[PDB]
């Protein structure tokens, strides 16, 4: 079976090739999810920000990417000045963030320490993201290769 085998070699090889883009494709989607998950996980237990602009962090990453260092950082930096001055009141949840950047002298203004808190929080969400990414790939095409493989062989 000469023209058998050739066929199935091509098959083959093009079977490798799909299961492993059905993986990335199913893996880049876990990979986006994990992250915003992520960094919502991080901000809310850390550093007990549960909302940004007056809307849930759910809500303020579907038009904010959560990697976007720039405009979360200076979303944060705005919202601790206009709710945490001296005409400030209410004890707001966000103005605990002051203590837990490290500011008392021991020179590092505010926007400082907002921009390496949330550069550090943004690379542990992205490299969450991407073992997540990494782990739903390899499953996927582990089962995508299996089941064509089979498929060919029995042919």
């Amino acid at each position: 079976a000469l023209a058998v085998n050739a066929w199935k070699t091509t098959a083959l090889k093009n079977a490798i090739a799909a299961a492993q883009k059905a993986g990335d494709a199913a893996g880049k989607i876990a990979g986006e999810s994990k992250g915003v998950e992520t960094i919502i996980g991080i901000l809310e237990q850390y550093y007990s920000i549960y909302e940004l602009k007056g809307t849930p962090l759910k809500s303020f990453f579907a038009t904010t990417h959560y990697t976007d260092i720039s405009n979360i950082a200076t979303v944060i930096d705005t919202e601790l000045n206009t709710s945490c001055g001296l005409n400030s009141l209410a004890n707001q949840a966000i103005c605990g963030l002051r203590t837990k950047l490290g500011l008392v002298a021991k020179m590092v203004t505010q926007k400082e320490a907002i921009t390496k808190m949330i550069t550090n929080v943004v690379h542990k969400s992205e490299i969450t993201a991407e073992a997540a990414k990494t782990e739903v790939a390899a499953t996927k095409t582990a089962a995508a290769i299996k089941m064509n493989t089979e498929a060919i062989e029995a042919a």
